[PDB]
This record gives C-alpha cells, structure tokens and sequence, in this order.
C-alpha cells in the first residue's frame, strides 16, 4: 500500500464525483483524446504538491492516461478532499493527503512524493506554492540533478521562484503556469468569485447583504472576491499598496481604505495580499464582536495568529473557531487563517480548474520533452497554447468563435489561426 | 490668425468647461504643478492629431504650461468639440478642427499641423490612430529627419506602427501610450463603459433595457461596452475571433455568438473590433427594421457603408441617418459609421482622459529629453511612471493607499515605493 489516505472506503463516492467532474473539464478530456495514444509523458515521474481535490483527481488521471508516473500530496493541511484522495489511491496511485494534517504530517506527505518503490525518483515537479520546490532545493540537492523542471501553479509560488533566481538559488527550469492568461485571469478571478462565498457560507452561514466587507488586496484574487461580495449585496471595501490596482477598485465603485482606519467598521475581512501580517493584533482587538476573519491568500502569514495564542480559543465546528479577547469580545476565524475557500469549502469548481490544469499538463508535456532548451529561469507557455487551452473550453459553455477572413487577418496583422494578440497584451 | 475653427465666439463657453475639466483632471494639474517651473518641454514643437475635445484642451494647455509649441487637429471628422477648439484658438494656439469636417478638410487640417509661421517645423508628433504618422512617413520624409518621436494614443494606431516596424517602414522612435496600464485598462474600458451609452442616447434616445445588443469584439473597448449595456438591462451578445477573450465574455455571462447567426435578432450592434467589414451588406439586409448600428472602433472600415450607397439615405438629425432598403425596412446608422461615442456624444469624460493624457505628457517629456536612447521601434513607458499616473488620480476619488512596511516589502520582493508588479503583470 504505497498510499496514505484517511479512509480508503470513500473511493466509490470519490469516483462518482470524478465522473461528473470529467464532464465539467473539457480541457483535460480533450488532452486525453489528443495525447492518449502517443503518451507524451511515458517515462515521466511527477512529484505533485497541489490541493488533493476532485478536480485534481482528474488532472492526475489525465497525466496518467498520457503515460506518466506520479506521487501526490496536498499543498494545504485542510485542502485535501478525502474521497478524491481515496479514489486516487484505489486506482493504485501513491497519494499522501487528508483533510486536517498537522504541520509535521504535511511535510512528511511532501517527503513521500520524492521517493517510491524500487528507487523511484522524480524527474518532474508539479508544485502549487513553492513548498515542494523549496524542499527539493534545500533538502535534496541530490534530487535536483535528475529534475527536468517544475511547473508552479500560483502567484505566491512564482514570487518565491523569483527571489530564488535573483540570488542564483534556482537550479532547475521553471514554468510559470500561474501567468498563463487562462490560469491567472480565470482561476484566480472567476474561481475565487465563486469559492470565497462558498467558504464563508459553509463555515458561518452569515448573511452577506448589508455587511461591510474588507478585501485586503485587489489582484486577481481580490478582484474576484470583491465581485462575489458585491453581488450578494455587501458594501465592499478594498485595501491596496499598488496605486494601479487601487485605481481599478475605485473605478469599479469600491472605497479604497486602510485596515488601520476601518478595523472597527468591518463585519468580514478577507486577506488576499500574498503578504505578511497585513492583519495585526491591534486590528483584531479593534474589530467588532463576531467579526469574521478569513484568509484567501496562499499562506497563513497574512494574519498574525501568533498574537492570538495568548487568548482562549473556542472551537465552533471543524475549521471554525472563536478567539475570545479579555473584554469577552469574540472574533470568528476560519481555518485558523489558512485558505478559506479550500479550507472551509471545496476550492474552485472543476471547470475553471480545467483551464489551469490543461495549462499544467501542457507544461508537463513541454518540460518533459524540451527541458534541454530551458535554463534555470522562469518562463511562461507560448500564447498559441494559451489560446488552445481557452479553445478547448468554449464548447462546454456554448461560445461560438467567429472566423477571420484572409483580409481581416491581414487587416489586423495576425494569422487566421492565431496568435491573436501581441505578447504583452493584458486582456 | 493661425487657426481655423468653426466659430471663434464659443471661446468663453469653452473656457468655462475647461475650468471645470481641470478639477476633474488631477494628473495634468499635478504635472503642471511639478514641471511648470523647469518647463521640460521648452523647445518642443508638437503636431497634435487627437480628438479636439475639452479634455484635450487641458492636455494642450498643460504641454504649453511646460514650455511647448503646438499645432493641433482632430483625428476624426465628427470628434472636435467646437467651443473647446474655440477656446484654444482664442489663447493664440494654432488649431484646425470643427465638428463636421469633410475628408478633404480633415487631411488639410492634418497638413496644417506640420508647418507654422517663420519655418516652424515639428520635432514631436502626438498621434491618435496613425493618420498623422502615416502622412509624415509617406508625404513628408523631409520632416521625419527633425522628429524625435511619436506617441500613439490608441490600439489601432499601435497596430499600424507594428506593420511599419515589421516592413522596416518605421523611421522614428515610437511610444505606445495605449498600452500604459493606466490608459488601456482605464480609458478604453471605463471610458467606453460611459460614453457608448451617451452616444446611443443622444443620437436615438432608445431604451436599452430589454434590447438585444451585439458587441463585435471583447477587447478593452468591447469589455466596457458590454458592461455599459448589461447595466441598463440589455441582453448583451458578444462576437469574438480570439478564444481567450471569447472565454472571458462567456464567463461574465454573455452569450458568444456570430453576427452571421444572429443578424435578425439584434436591436443594437456595436462594432469594437478594430477590423475591416465585420458588418456586411447581407448582415444589414437581414437586420430588423429600425435596428441601430454604430461603430466604436477607431475606423469606419468596420461596417461596409459602401454597400449602402445604392440605397436611399434619409437624415434624422446630425450624425443620425436612416438607410432604407428596397423592401422599405430601415436601419439607423450613427455618425455614418464613425466613432459613435465621440461622433454622437463627447467622448470619454475628462477624468479618465486625464490618466491617458498624463501618460501622453510624460511620453512627450521623455521623447523630448531622451530620444537618443531609442531606436526605430515601439516602446512603452516604465512601470514606475504608470504607477505615478495612477497615484496622481487617487486623491480626486478619495482612494487611500496602504503603505508597505520594510518587512512586507521584502516579503513580496518589491521596493516600498514600487514598482509593485513584474513587467508582464496583466492587472
Ligand atoms: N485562494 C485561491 O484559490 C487562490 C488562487 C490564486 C492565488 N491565490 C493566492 O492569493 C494570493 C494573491 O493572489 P493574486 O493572484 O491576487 O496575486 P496578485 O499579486 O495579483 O495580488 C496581490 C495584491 O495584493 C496587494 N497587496 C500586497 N500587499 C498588500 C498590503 N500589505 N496591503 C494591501 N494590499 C496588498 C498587491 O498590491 C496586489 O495587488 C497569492 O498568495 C496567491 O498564491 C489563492
Ligand atoms: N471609442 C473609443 O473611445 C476608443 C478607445 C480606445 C480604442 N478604440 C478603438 O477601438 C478598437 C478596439 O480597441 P481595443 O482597445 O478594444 O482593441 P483590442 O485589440 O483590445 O480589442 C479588439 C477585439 O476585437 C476582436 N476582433 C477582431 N476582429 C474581429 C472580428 N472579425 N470579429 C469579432 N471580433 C474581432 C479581437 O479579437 C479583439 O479581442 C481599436 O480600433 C481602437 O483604436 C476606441
């Protein structure tokens, strides 16, 4: 049994939702249909470190259907869906994940992905947030020798790739999947538009209409979060350090404020900064009784939970806790400040994960077949692959593409079949 | 009298709205405040070809307050605001613009900007759409010798710069102002979100709620147009050739369709493609009686108005015409298919033009002082200037910026004062 799940009996349930999820994930099904014969990933050995969810079970079974060998692990202690993990393990796939890991179990699960029976080594890393990349770079430099590349899923993991490259610490080729237009401008934005609401709802059942909600950060995650809340009738406030994102938020009608100023006025706070200690002890002490505080950025770092260890915690239900201040005023904290959408719900729905994961598979086929051509820097996929990803998803939602005539193509300077935009088009 | 306006008497009216517009344009007022002493543009001679509107009168008076010499002209035969043009001419500034130019008058107005009394030559070009750039490149190559650079305002003019560079025809340095984040993602999007409605309303007074509206194109102009219509209760349809933009539109809830399929179903059509003949004769013949057809892309090319010259035209009021088909069915065409927002209204409001025009002034200070450093290619302004532009506009709309601490700045790898994003961040 080369697996470690919480409950292997949930496999049938997991399989049932995986079947459903395949009808929601046309990108991966289409990648199956195209590459299942050739098996471009035959000989690949992939250490996965990405939320072990049902959508991820489809990505895994798609890499397998393309010939690859994998070992998986979640990148968050609360993000694994157990029946998904169970259905993967039942298929003979090594997976180490369960909802509710301790920090020690988490890093052991990561360690499990790096070695398998009969000297199984990875030549591929598939990493969401940089933890698997840092473990191999700092604790198995003997592993980095056989690694063709890493494909990083999220903004925070990409920033960590950059500081590595900046101090000559990045020692393998790295594909920024996060910055595929069909990841960043879709997953981070439209997915969080749906799963933040989900997380808040499952955790607290709080009415959104009429509440004052503060989004710290107006990147693609913040942009989607704010849409979510404003659509349910919340007054949305936005904090920003970047004047350009601040202006976008202002011009969508949000008031741009600082937490220093508004900590007493907010009913809900969502941290989406990817930064450190943007919610402090003084902020939480100033917050009103039963204020809901949650983090949708990648790391818990965003709130200073250390500053709440003095106080007494009363658990409400799993991943929903009260912190009681000395004056008896209570704060509701979701998932102890880890990813609220995956921690208190099920993350992004499968359809938008399909665009992200089609980008991941493509980057694995590409890292596995042409890694020689890449140095120890970060790169993004070509635009024509980005367009192919989007093209594979138009059918599911019934969007019909117009076809350029020869002269229209010449008129705007493009080939009929794309690419349709200059490299730095922002969409 | 080195000017040619329709009516010099409108100067006082123009001046009154210019004064108002200054309180809406903090970017240019702030640029005045910073650079009015030094006058970084002393010695500059700028041929302007950009919609002669009230906002543009502020940009012009700002370049003047920074020391420059200018001659102006609109880039559209219907876009000049006459009282704005009148107030500029009254200030002793040469301007050749009026609402209702013929094509011959238009190109003569452009020609006027290239020479002034006592051998006045331009060393600077400020061009919105490429017409001034093409005139100088193809009909005054003796002028190109003294030209430091051109700053291009719009997507279509940038595409024309690119085909020039691709065939070695671009012979001066060129600054893509359109692709400053604080132009493209603001002017094209939030401005058209407001002035398309304006144009349709002033021209026809048609109810938007309940109407089926088709946007051809889902770039930044199309994205804003669709927001505009959906917010007034229209059913919005979208056409696209780019699968990525098609997917964005689908995921905002628009149906993505082709005009070939839906020509009989639409009450309003807005062309926003920057392309050629996207509305054909067969489309217009299939359209319902009193269908409203308008173009918000840069050039009339988008509709095949030639194919309507057979038919009888009945004028409704200025820039609002009927085309009568042989079966007596009538189409409403705005501004004979030229820019509907500037042709049937007043273009974008001054505030968003201030962000665009602050980018223009910056690019003129930069082209005028460091043109040696640039070749005969297209370039964009540095991110730190983009951020400065946004920063100058936060105060007007009361957005308060959060300040990074030293450790937060290190945590995400940026300087406290910016730039805050990697170069290819898409916002
Ligand atoms: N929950 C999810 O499913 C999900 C999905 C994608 C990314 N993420 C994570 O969310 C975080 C943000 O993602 P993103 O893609 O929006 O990145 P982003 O860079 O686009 O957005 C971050 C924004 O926060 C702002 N910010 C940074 N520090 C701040 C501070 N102290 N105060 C106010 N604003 C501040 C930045 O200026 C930036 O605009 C990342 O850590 C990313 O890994 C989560
Ligand atoms: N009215 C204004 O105030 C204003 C402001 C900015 C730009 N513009 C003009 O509007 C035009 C578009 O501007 P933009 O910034 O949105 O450019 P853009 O490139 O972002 O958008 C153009 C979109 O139209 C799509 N398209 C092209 N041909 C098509 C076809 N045959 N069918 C369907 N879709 C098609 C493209 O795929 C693209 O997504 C440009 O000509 C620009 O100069 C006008």
């Amino acid at each position: 049994q080369d697996y470690k799940v919480a409950e292997i009996s949930l496999a049938d349930w997991g399989r049932k939702e995986i079947a459903i999820a395949e009808t929601e994930m046309p990108g991966l099904m289409a990648l199956r249909e195209e590459f299942s014969a050739k098996k471009p990933l035959q000989g690949a050995r992939i250490a996965g470190c990405l939320h072990m969810a049902i959508a991820t079970a489809v990505l895994i079974e798609t890499l397998v259907a393309l010939g690859a060998e994998v070992r998986w692990s979640s990148c968050n202690i609360f993000s694994t869906q157990d029946h998904a993990a169970s259905a993967i393990a039942a298929k003979g796939i090594p997976v180490f994940a369960w909802k509710g890991e301790t920090e020690e179990e988490y890093w052991w699960c990561v360690e499990q992905t790096l070695s398998g029976p009969n000297g199984w080594t990875p030549n591929l890393l598939l990493d969401d947030g940089g933890d698997l990349t840092q473990v191999v770079h700092q604790k198995h430099p003997k592993l980095l020798t056989a690694i063709k590349g890493v494909s990083e899923e999220t903004t925070t993991g990409v920033a960590r790739l950059y500081e590595m490259a900046k101090h000559g610490q990045l020692k393998i080729p790295a594909i920024n999947v996060n910055n595929a237009v069909t990841k960043s401008k879709f997953d981070n934005l439209y997915g969080c538009r749906e799963s933040l609401l989900d997380g808040l709802k499952r955790a607290t059942d709080v009415m959104i209409a009429g509440k004052v909600a503060l989004i710290l950060g107006y990147g693609d995650v913040g942009k989607g979060c704010a849409q979510a809340l404003r659509g349910q009738g919340a007054t949305v406030l936005v904090a920003e350090i970047d004047p350009i994102c601040a202006l976008q938020a202002a011009m969508e009608g949000y008031r741009v404020v600082t937490l220093d100023d508004v900590a007493e006025q907010v009913d809900i706070v969502v941290t989406a900064t990817g930064n450190y200690h943007v919610v402090t002890h003084d902020h939480m002490k100033r917050m009103r009784n039963q204020a809901i505080l949650c983090n949708i950025g990648h790391f818990d770092s965003e709130i200073d939970i250390q500053s709440l260890k003095q106080y007494q915690w009363e658990n409400i239900k799993p991943q929903v806790d009260h912190v009681i201040f000395p004056d008896g005023k209570r704060i509701i904290i979701l998932a102890e400040g880890r990813l609220v959408n995956l921690g208190c719900a099920t993350g992004h729905p499968s359809f938008v994960m399909s665009a992200s994961f089609t980008n991941q598979v493509l980057a694995q086929i590409e890292l596995f077949q042409n890694s020689s051509q890449y140095q120890n820097q970060v790169y993004v996929l070509p635009k024509v692959l980005d367009e192919k990803v989007a093209r594979l998803h138009l059918g599911r939602i019934g969007a019909k593409l117009t076809q350029l005539s020869n002269e229209q193509a010449d008129y705007i300077g493009v080939d009929k079949n794309g690419p349709y935009k200059p490299d730095h088009y922002r969409y």
